[PDB]
């Protein structure tokens, strides 16, 4: 049968249309069998473990109950118990817990230490994230905007604004490209994906009729769009008082309900992969909402368009699980 | 059926006298059950995700065991992974969780966290403890008293001795006065639970024939009384130095064999909801032993009364387990 | 039937020779049974604690994998949740634990630590490491030595070079004793093991047939030798500046190709318990290359040695697994 | 858990009163479990000798019972097909049936012959009945007690009449004092069983609570007490003529209607272990009533009582199996 | 449905033609369904007792295979470890035992013993033999008979000759009388049946239109028969000295060739419930040969006969196993 | 595939090289199948009657458990219920036990009693031992020779003292010689297997690469031999007074230490079917021990050598079941 069998996944650079279109379907079909309770357990007897150098629950969370749902057992490896390159290499890790366990997941930061642990350990191997890549937020995406659209694939359009220069940027660029949708992007220039990257994408685009719109206008960018996009551009790692500069540069990019009307369709939906930003209710929101005043009712995304029928982050966030477990089952299964 | 499916456990204060009977008697079934080698899995293919903003070994683990006992699986989320507050809201996180777990347990300091993730998550929430209160531990107690007892529940009388003003105190007069029985707290007047807690639990006494008394005077509190609770009152937050005041203050209230004694009754037992700090033993008790030379044979309970057949406490820890069990089966069971 | 059922796993000590075959047995046996697909599962409903008082991922995967395997379930409790002796005896949290679960992996630092467990717990305990010993790395060892020769055991030399005064040197000692094994060691005088621990070895061996020769001479250790082991000896906690006088003293016992040239048997084999110190692709390996040049091509092991078919610390990883299976089952199972 | 895993059975007197406490629930619920149909087998694949130096159907017929009810099966040995002595010794047949067997019972005549048996089987071993000790008994008459009874345990009082310088009264004495019990025992003084005996028993009473009182005066003996023992004291190795002196001196110790209006309880029961000489319906008991024609209505008991609602010998009898099942159990099965 | 649930079998005397013949159905039925493997288990979990007074392995394997095929265990109770009467009553026997099996075999002397145990024991009794009758045999002959002719039930002719004051006789006259056959029986006049049993058959035979004739004339009673019957009437209890009388007058009822051919129908074939003395082959039988020289061919069977196609005695041993699971099942089957 | 289905299994002496090793491999396979939990069983429902005309309690357990491992049920005949020849014909004892069971074992004297069971039966025929062999004990020697030797089978010596004109003689030549083993008999001239035995096993020697040494020289016959395998010589028929000549002629063929010694080989072992009379610990031994006080030490062989790591009869004892379940799996089994 037509299958992804003893498949890594660590970029989506490998994967053709046909793939990502096979995926997209199994995690429809392995989500309406777990709600109709049709589910099969094709993954019992199987042990994965889940190396996280950076805490990520959502992830992790999503990795597990999909893992559980199927059968399989999981080991987490932690951020203190991981320190893949410290006291050992990752070629030695690689090829001692490939004895062990049947496929392995690595979020971490270099996508080298990813393709290093695929190339040794000899076992299947997911990219849970790294600072090129975020493959299965992509497919988790693709996924509920199709869910939440009348339209096929290819008849999509969506926006994403705020900081490009990222795995997310990346990622939502390389995904449109290879399913042929209408994909912008609307970013200062300096934030903006490497040429290199965006000329990869084009190629891609070219082969899927897609079209890639890279912009520094963001009502442009937005008009007549399905789905708007987001996430945290503002530096957790700068404290709070060094952030003046970034917010100025990033502030026009905004989603708020301005942004929401500019679509100028009345079904549009919001989506940003979370955690968002949209109000002062944290702890750092609150100290935010000090030293600017301005960020009191959102960030990146405002409370009105937060706390409202446009935003479908929350399904978004469900859809992580469901596509992961389509790329555990084709990836491991028996079938 | 009587049944309890689909409903929380926050504090008890929304739990009748039926309730509680009914979840003492599932624990005390499914703990024979156990035993008996009868016992069947109802919770097959559960996810629980169990959040623990603080350490607690005890309540973890008598979930996990519980969880695994039932066929459910669980992911744990360690303190480090957990800052629900500072990063992302309550209400957002409960939002993602609600969405991939079937039940969420929650352990942490603020109630109205835990009453806000129950807002919003969706799913059954568990609280595995906060400032205000404790509700696996008393039904765990109780049951304890209840198997370690000739007299049905009204007939039952304890004293708990110690700092009253927390959720130990405000629990342990709490589940006595929705039960009918004989419940004695002796305490300075300063670590009494608030007048407006006390004013609930004689509601509640009044409705169920109980009679709660508070008293500064230990040996008064513990006349005629079946069992002796008590908890650590040493504050690990402050200094070893700076106790000096807090241990004068609250060393008459210390179980020793005197007060065991002083109860009149050759079968009262001891409980302690543990860790205790009955001896030197430990490295803090070392320390102590040293500032305070006294206090080396024991400080809220002596070794004599800890290591003697009047200590329950370990059958009383081990029906934390059996409890949380029944709180689940009632809550998430197809039975 | 001859069985181990209810036995600890503290030392070996107290392990007789046929006790031994009869895991070395059984571990084979369960090994062919994993990959050929007739492993049935005898521990289904077995709930296995991992207490880690030192973070061990090899030990840890060791035993999560081998349990699953089974069809028992595992509650990790690690470091930061693990704190036996500061607040809390041993004696207590063993009386607590030994009622939840059904069995207790500990690996730590004091033995006394983990035959005090053994002692309260109620339930079977197992050394997943201490000072003094690391049981489960010898049955993995021997196993591996046993599978990659043609000779049975009684028939085998090996020699381990480096710091012979520890866990290692200890434990490589008495399991070659108790198997009437030729085993040699060649260390600097200072760093043997303790002329008493000798002493009791030596007992063994003379009730084995055995061999046990301790010297300074690392090319007379090696001569004619089957298996060649060694072990990190450089100082992790004694900052990289002061190693110069340990590495002076201990770099003439290092594994290179003319010590594997040595051996004079062109079927000799490598073994390391891992993580090795083979080269500078890890961190802690370049700063070390930095102070000493001399050790940027490995310290224990040359990656020349490492990276070759002599080899074959991978194979011996991974029958760590098979083999604390095979004490979980023997312990264990219904069989 | 707790548990008594791989424990033999040979003389209750290294068992402590929690153990004997949850032997007692165990049995309980093991049968409340087959009359409701909850009943889950724990020993299928179990295979257990049961030896028989000497004929005994009842206790036979409860091992085999229980046996199969959880699933495992037997190998009844015969007092013909087993000389343990004489043509083999102990330790040689036990080494050999070790290794077949999952568990050994033993049903003889020296107790140090089971203790052998214990010392080098290897599996768990089981005391069927010798001189001194028949712990099934037990176990048996106790929980018949218990659910016959409103009292605790502890507030019991019972009493053996007869012959009490044997395995009868030495267990009912022993039971009694590990559980706390009002035990009386009316015997001839030459007819007491051993001050050494006594005086252990002296030293379990005063460790739980108990009261045991040896006499000469059986209306004494049996005052306000609950239940009322006996056995047979005729000895049916000495020929039928030669029994006139030993009926002389045991004949006041009879219990009949008198004895037991002599309680003073209108609730107090009788038990007997069986079989019983209430009649003259049997061979021997035909016989004994013509040397004796006032033997013709009973010796130890009289068909009044025998044959009224005072008499439970056959729950007795019953709860000989259910209790042995929990011995099974406890040892055995994989819970 | 039409069934016999909870009845016993004590002499067929109270079970009407239907009963009988639903059993010949259900014994059918039951053969077909093991050899074509159709055959399921509706006895699981049943543990038989079965009570042997005198050693009957015929009788003794038909009950443990038919038990065994259906799921149940079984107790054997041999002779020596069986004395009910000796030291014990059968009412108090059948007490104990009613209240630890499922049902009860009784194979031994009186009647009244099998009649007494069925008024006790509380559950199904079997009679597998006594004096007075053999049930078990008796279904097992007409099945036999039946599924060897070409005529219904009551059109088949049966001759049993030999001694017929006894269990056989009695047996073979009442089931032939029940089922309105045509039953002869030759036998010296004092070897008939007693007048008042005879007088009880020809009750039955008026109720089922059969015809019963009884008569000294051995070739009278085989005309035109279908079947001829005998058994072993020389006396195993008197020595074989004393046999010349009673073999001077029953040898004239042996079943020879002339008696096979006095039938006058070469479709007849013959019957016996060995063991058959028909030759010399056996140690008593060249004993017998030797004071009587004539019957070195046989004595109520000659080897003509024995060792001839006229002999079906061996699959009428065979269905005596497919009958008394009919027997088992209809009493204590789910069904 | 390559089977031995339906095949008996009466002496050993038409069983090829090629089938007798099948059988070892089964055996060992089926063994480490039980220790490693792999067994599946395959002779459910099958039904064995176990026919014992001498009592043989190590021969009936194994068969016992061995059938009872893979889901068979078993009748045990014992040597009073079975009198085969006295009463009734082996011939029809055989064709009515065919017609219930699925296989017999018989346990008895005459060889040709055996093969007149196969010849009628039915149903494959298994010899537990007759004078002539003893067929199941020589595979479950040679295994456990093969388990405790590092050479193949044909690189394997042994040497049997004492009384070799017996089954035990004329088996452990038949199965060296069947196998191309070393096999040497060290015995009085007189006690040798019959010449025409001798010749029969010369002729399968030829055909095997097999060395046949018979001798009256026991340090001869002992020398360079891998094991030392001796049996009760002392006529246990015979009282212990009339012992003096044999035990003065067989006495220099004990096994002692010297014996143990001059084998030359450190590696040797001890084998003994069992029992043996190798101490005074026994009744009969306490006798013999009196009439001949050199005997007090041991008869054929030596307490020294008994109670020493030189003697693996127990492992020898073990290796009966394992064996006799490959007999039974590869004659009955649905593989």
């Amino acid at each position: 049968a037509f299958n992804m069998h003893n498949r890594n996944l660590l970029s989506l650079m490998h994967h053709s249309t046909r793939e990502l279109r096979y995926l997209l379907d199994l995690s429809r079909d392995l989500k309406r069998a777990k709600y109709t309770g049709t589910e099969q357990q094709h993954l019992k007897r199987k042990n994965i473990a889940l190396i996280f150098e950076k805490t990520s629950t959502r992830t992790r969370c999503a990795f597990e109950v999909a893992a559980y749902d199927q059968g399989a057992n999981v080991t987490y490896i932690d951020p203190n118990s991981s320190q893949i390159g410290h006291k050992e290499s990752m070629k030695d890790t690689a090829r001692v817990l490939g004895r062990m366990y049947d496929a392995i997941e690595y979020r971490g930061f270099k996508q080298e230490i990813v393709e290093e642990l695929a190339k040794f350990a000899g076992v299947p191997v997911f990219n849970g994230l790294t600072d090129e890549y975020h493959p299965t937020q992509m497919l988790a995406d693709v996924l509920t905007m199709r869910e939440h659209s009348d339209k096929p694939l290819h008849d999509i359009s969506y926006a994403y604004l705020g900081d490009a220069r990222n795995n997310m940027g990346n990622s939502l660029l390389l995904i449109g490209a290879k399913l042929g949708m209408d994909v912008r992007i609307a970013a200062p220039k300096a934030l903006w994906p490497h040429d290199e990257f965006v000329a990869q994408c084009k190629k891609f685009a070219e082969e899927s009729g897609a079209k890639l719109t890279l912009t520094e206008d963001p009502k442009e960018a937005v008009k007549g769009v399905d789905f708007v996009h987001t996430d945290v551009w503002v530096s957790m790692g700068e404290p709070v008082e060094a952030w003046g500069e970034r917010i100025k540069e990033l502030l026009p990019y905004q989603v708020n309900m301005e942004i929401m009307k500019a679509t100028g369709n009345p079904r549009a939906k919001f989506m940003h992969c979370l955690p968002a930003f949209h109000n002062s209710e944290t702890k750092v929101g609150k100290q935010i909402a000090e030293q600017y005043p301005n960020l009191a009712n959102g960030i990146e995304v405002t409370e009105d368009v937060f706390e409202s029928p446009y935003n479908i982050a929350f399904e978004q966030a469900e859809n992580r699980m469901h596509t992961i477990k389509a790329i555990l089952v084709s990836t491991l299964a028996d079938i």
